[PDB]
């Protein structure tokens, strides 16, 4: 899974993203190097997601306790894209295919 749709309705059920991502930690760890645009050959079929999102600009609802996490939508191979889903603590659900420009609810 790694459409907006797919990861939605993922997370709404089962409260965690799909088998397919790794944190950026768990990435480097397996060898994946930024600069070099490489996810796809140290880990294929495997998406950056699950880190801690800022949220610095206040574009996302806030709310104390609240905290957002993000994941990489539609990658499949290169340097990472510009789509983004962005998930709450308590689950709301929003994303971004503008390099977090900007934001959309979808859930």
């Amino acid at each position: 899974i790694n459409t907006f749709d797919g990861v939605a309705d993922y997370l709404q059920t089962y409260h965690k993203l799909p088998d397919n991502y790794i944190t950026k930690s768990e990435a480097q760890a397996l060898g994946w190097v930024a600069s070099k645009g490489n996810l796809a050959d140290v880990a294929p079929g495997k998406s950056i997601g699950g880190d801690i999102f800022s949220n610095r600009e206040g574009k996302l609802p806030g709310k104390s306790g609240r905290t957002w996490r993000e994941a990489d939508i539609n990658y499949t191979s290169g340097f990472r894209n510009s789509d983004r889903i962005l998930y709450s603590s308590d689950w709301l659900v929003y994303k971004t295919t503008d390099h977090y420009q900007t934001f959309t609810k979808i859930r």
